[PDB]
């Protein structure tokens, strides 16, 4: 059975850092599974749906790369977008 | 769709779901951003051998206890996964 102690932080973390990064609308939802001391991490963000996908993929990748870097207990990390027209 | 009570749903929800008395850890949790709301999914391990009965009311006890407790939450859903340490 997985601990789960950092559960709170990593989606904090995670969730802080996605929700102000660039060409983000918002986040539209966050999943975070315990997996033995580390957390995996799902997190989907809204972007403009006129975006290029080589842009929306810039955008995903540079929230993926930050939390990464800088949150602790984060195993893996998928970062999805949800089209919106604005 | 504002997000900023993301972090107090996700953060508070867990808390009360990993001290209730019958799980053995948090599995996974996921919040979604809804119009001002906040949906969720939380599922807790538990004794594979606890009576189905009982895994029931654990599981209705803490979506009772966030909906009562934790702002800006609509439509909690608790699940269960069973582990058998045994």
């Amino acid at each position: 059975v997985p601990r789960g102690s950092h559960m709170n932080d990593v989606l904090v973390d995670a969730y802080n850092i996605a929700k102000d990064s660039q060409h983000v609308h918002g986040v539209h939802y966050i999943r975070g599974r315990n997996v033995g001391e580390d957390v995996h991490l799902d997190i989907n963000i809204y972007v403009d749906a006129d975006l290029k996908v080589f842009e929306s993929d810039l955008v995903a990748d540079a929230i993926r790369r930050k939390i990464e870097a800088e949150v602790d207990h984060v195993r893996d990390v998928h970062v999805g977008v949800t089209p919106v027209r604005i």
